[PDB]
């Protein structure tokens, strides 16, 4: 803005100052991913959302229940990365709830992106799928991560992936044994592994894949063979590989394939680039809206909007949230009611194939 | 000549009537944006080293 | 399609983003040439098509039978090539009702593990019924343990079809258990089908080696020519070297015709089954036209394009009923069957 | 078949096997799942040249022409090309020995 000093005008001879702050006013940084959990628990009032920052704070707001273990796994499984905020909600009817759709809505305008329901029921999975679709269509992009029960055959997994083929749901096959800060080792259903994967994905930078990131678990109940893992990967089911040929044995997340059945478009198939797309569109929308709508269509606006877009995309390039962009494709056309804007973006892709061609050749040494 | 020192032929209208000629220019006032339309195209690029 | 963001339309003042994803879509490439087998086994659930990915899985599902020996040969003839997927089905008589099950399993070569000519005719009929549909297929078949040339000719004539090949020879394969397994010629056909599945799209099995220990019959050059000209595949014992080996003479087909490569030679038929095929200005821009000026215009256009990036003798134009069809010739990649060397002895004056 | 040394000779097949195995395992753990940053092709080229430098140091290859190391990154994948001169044991020596006269004067 620009402001007069004094604010009240003066008629008689005087000096007055007009001051412009746009050059020092800040700007919104890169948005933050926040992780959402819905859980059976003991503790605080049900059906309200708590922002949580510390395990101690969580262990005061909640006690002795699977939600608190889920929060523990969510922070503990990503040691290398900054521990983000978590949004958590106990659920009980004011007895077991018949439906969660009535409660999921209380997340709707929270600043939250990844959802995990702490239950195995396919109906709950469908409910959260519908909710994530709803909010995305409303313009609040979200994703869900989903998992089975304690132990499931490939047949059951394929059945579930049939029941939910969706670009905003991911299914986690493996269930395993974790080790807890309480000095406890517990067998858990696969959705707790999905909690771990959501913690890692929400910790990672925007547009960074969970594929081939390590996972920390005491054991897995199902150790899938190479053909088994290829089968599940073809079906768009996330699987955990036990690395055995290395001297050190550890568990990899094999891939970040969504449950969606068509692999031809990566923006729908792969979580990372879909997330990058979601954040890029959301930030473009909200920033252009608050920047320009209602402003006067002064003759130079065709410059100013191009300069704004080029600045924004330069900032996106700086953070490695896009690969590159052509500056000259940023083009603006102004008509009396409307700004029409064109841009090209090169998005950032994770490496998923490396092909080495090795040519043996002779050289004649002589002396 | 004036705009060289300092208008589109498509934007001036002339009517002559009764020894009088009315010359009417179009002019463009300043409005305010109500709509912004962004077309976002994802290309891809070969890097090489 | 172009995606609107938000998905919901809005009329109050707002921004909306339209996303063109179409510049990134992929996976548009071909299928691999999955291989198909039908025959006897123990253990497997009959008339169920199983995908198989390694021999251990095969021995886990199928056991103790000729289908597993076939799967062994199918990956043993081509050790220096990719060991791709195989589709296999235990069959516990009509075979069409079983062959129907392969109809929507995406595999290109099939071999029945039987020498019975009724079976071969059924398989040829199935290959026809599939390939005249949107999903091309081929089959390979063989005789028994020893059949005469006149029997092989009679069989080929009865089974004369542009998508079936007959292999004449039979022999012995060393199995990975060390067994000297004597096998009928249709297992040699399995071995050739495995090789052909392993080779690239429009590579050819002619002059590829066969890793076989011995052959029941060794054909001299005149007999190899006789079988080749009749469209029967035969295996040569290469004797001209201390490093003797067995060589697939040719990829001929039981339909033999000099006038069309695509039906005579299996590899070019496969290329045609897998090849891929690849601007308008409208007469209102001109008062009248003819095929002559259409040809000269399109020649000037493609001359400009090929300068930036076609022979006038190689474009045909027909105009009919307000429509002009412009037909280019194009040249596909074949494979050499003949090399002709003219060697001229000159002599030279040296001087010093 | 003596024609191919990678088949005929144990030492060459061994060197090949360890070369391709350590390439696969290290490119896997170094780069798979990493973002295609605009510099990624240069980083991979440096990594490959480092690896081959080590293999040369240890006398596990004869040499590599470092200019032939080429990397192309295109969307979801990298294609890498390299030339390697393999290490080989001597298995023949031929000496051609020519007698010549010399005139001595004093």
């Amino acid at each position: 803005a620009v402001e007069p000093f004094p604010r009240r005008p003066i008629t008689r001879p005087h000096a007055s100052i007009e001051v412009d702050t746009s050059g020092i006013g800040g700007s919104a940084g890169s948005s933050e991913k926040v992780f959402c959990l819905i859980g059976q628990a003991e503790g605080g009032e049900p059906n309200t959302v708590y922002e949580l920052r510390n395990y101690s704070q969580a262990k005061r707001l909640f006690r002795s229940g699977e939600l608190l273990d889920a929060i523990e796994l969510a922070w503990g499984s990503n040691p290398n990365y900054t521990a983000g905020r978590i949004l958590a909600m106990r659920i009980e009817d004011a007895e077991p709830p018949a439906t969660w759709a009535d409660k999921l809505d209380k997340f709707a305008h929270e600043g939250g992106y990844y959802i995990v329901p702490l239950s195995s029921k396919q109906s709950v999975h469908a409910e959260v799928a519908s909710f994530v679709k709803e909010r995305s269509d409303a313009g609040e992009p979200m994703r869900a991560i989903v998992g089975g029960g304690f132990n499931e055959s490939k047949e059951q997994l394929f059945g579930r992936q049939a029941s939910l083929s969706n670009p905003r749901v991911s299914l986690v096959a493996n269930s395993g044994t974790f080790v807890m800060d309480d000095g406890r080792k517990n067998h858990v259903p696969a959705y707790m592994v999905a909690v771990a994967l959501g913690g890692l994905a929400s910790g990672l930078e925007i547009g960074e894949s969970i594929t081939f990131k390590p996972l920390r678990v005491s054991s897995l109940d199902q150790i899938y063979e190479s053909i088994d893992l290829d089968e599940l990967n073809e079906n768009g089911i996330i699987s955990i590989e036990f690395v055995r040929n290395r001297t050190n044995t550890f568990f990899r997340i094999v891939d970040d394939v969504t449950t969606f059945n068509d692999k031809s478009d990566p923006v729908k198939a792969e979580m990372a680039v879909g997330e990058a797309n979601d954040f890029l569109v959301s930030e473009l929308k909200v920033q252009l809206e608050d920047q320009f709508i209602g402003t006067r269509t002064i003759n130079t606006s065709a410059s100013i909007i191009k300069d704004f877009i080029q600045s924004y995309l330069g900032r996106k390039k700086r953070d490695n949230e896009i690969q590159d962009f052509p500056a000259e494709d940023v083009q603006v056309i102004v008509e009396g009611n409307e700004a029409r804007i064109s841009m090209t973006v090169y998005p950032i892709r994770s490496f998923k194939k490396i092909s080495v061609s090795l040519v043996y050749k002779q050289q004649t040494l002589q002396a």
